[PDB]
């Protein structure tokens, strides 16, 4: 008997240490395997039905609907510590009236800046663009004023949603997946701000997560958009960084980032699903274990009495402010095609292959086509 876990590099060390604690207390060995975050869900979709998925996976709550309706993750039973998690975090992991994960953290992106180049937080996106241009000119191109994973809808959503875009309409009967707002007037305005930054040379079409992240660590990026998951690596790199909400899109109009919840899900096909569930509900969910996880991966705790311990940490304060005007990612099965359609639209936009209106129109048509053909149903 061996419990297997897949998780990104941010959680491997602490989960292997906790796994040794669990073995010391219950005699069940735990094997934690690094999987690059962007491969976890895709690998689980193909491996789990073959009996080759991990017993437990760690990842983001938007996966829940797709995995649940495909029979791949197990509903979490009631347990004594359930009450101790924020309802926002539990709702993110709930679908169709059932909880499908034990959450450990809540998150949203923010503006992260290097104080070697930025002395005050730009008050608006127009000010940010001007400061970034100033930096690009002042240091001769050696330092990037602003860089982020621009073609990735997760990171460009703050602009698209902030102006009034939405994924699916909220209704008293749940999300209406036939009412898609990713090509509305606000979505277009937000994507046009992105294209304006490309036009003014503040962003480039080749910018991606790795180029942004390594440049910031090297001390050669003044401003980026990233989450609290990366702050430990910037501390280790020696960057004197600051954190603030993404500057207002217009005076008095905030950016609207996605809110994500990270948590543990149980493979419904696993022969070890009973003990895996016990590991989550009776061990991972404890206050002591959740605090150990925070110290190693210091995202906002999903457990209220753990957040209370760390509420004055300046990173916690700044990322809480950034998330405060955000919106949680949808977790319905129909969220599955949204990422690729909008990512393709953003690539088209930043490469000048089509107008913003045409690219977003095509993205919405693609999403509707994927929903109508049931792209979220695998068999
Ligand atoms: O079609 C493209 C891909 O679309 C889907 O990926 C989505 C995810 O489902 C979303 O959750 C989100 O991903 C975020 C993530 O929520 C956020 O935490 C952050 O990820 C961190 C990670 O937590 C951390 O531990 C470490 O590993 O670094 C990651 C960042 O590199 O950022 C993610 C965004 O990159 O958005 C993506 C789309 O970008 C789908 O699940 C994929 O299968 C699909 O390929």
């Amino acid at each position: 008997t061996k419990l297997t876990i897949w998780c990104s590099e941010k959680q491997v060390d602490i989960l292997q240490k906790l796994g040794e604690e669990f073995k010391a207390k219950y005699g069940i060995p735990v094997e934690v395997q690094y999987v690059d975050f962007g491969s976890i869900k895709s690998k689980f979709l193909t491996a789990a039905p073959q009996g080759q998925g991990a017993d437990i996976i760690v990842g983001a709550h938007d996966w829940v609907g797709e995995l649940a309706v495909n029979g791949l993750i197990e509903p979490i039973p009631n347990f004594s510590d359930l009450k101790n998690f924020y309802d926002t975090a539990l709702k993110a992991f709930s679908y169709g009236g059932k909880l499908y994960g034990v959450p450990y953290a809540m998150e949203a992106v923010a503006l992260i800046y290097n104080k070697d180049y930025v002395d005050s937080v730009p008050k608006t996106m127009d000010e940010l663009i001007e400061k970034a241009k100033q930096i690009d000119e002042e240091y001769g191109g050696e330092v990037r004023g602003f860089i982020y994973d621009v073609a990735n809808f997760y990171f460009s959503a703050p602009f698209i949603l902030g102006y009034g875009g939405y994924v699916f309409k909220e209704t008293p009967q749940g999300l209406d997946v036939t009412d898609i707002g990713l090509a509305n007037e606000g979505a277009v305005k937000g994507a046009k701000l992105i294209k304006r930054m490309i036009d003014e040379g503040v962003l480039t079409p080749g910018d991606n997560y790795g180029t942004m992240d390594s440049m910031f660590k090297e001390g050669l990026a003044a401003m980026i958009i990233n989450g609290l998951w990366a702050i430990k690596s910037y501390k280790d790199a020696g960057i004197n960084y600051g954190v603030a909400p993404i500057p207002e899109l217009e005076p008095g109009v905030p950016a609207k980032p996605f809110v994500g919840v990270q948590g543990f899900m149980i493979n419904a096909k696993s022969p070890n699903k009973v003990i895996a569930m016990e590991f989550l509900t009776n061990f991972i969910a404890r206050k002591e274990t959740m605090y150990k996880i925070y110290l190693a991966d210091p995202r906002l705790p999903a457990r209220k009495d753990v957040l209370e311990l760390v509420k004055d940490n300046p990173d916690v304060v700044a990322f809480t402010q950034s998330a405060s005007m955000g919106t949680p990612m949808p977790n319905v099965p129909e969220m599955a095609p949204v990422w690729s359609a909008m990512g393709d639209a953003l690539s088209i936009i930043i490469n000048g292959q089509a107008s913003v209106e045409d690219a977003l129109k095509e993205a919405v048509e693609k999403i509707k086509a994927q929903i109508e053909k049931g792209s979220h149903h695998h068999h």
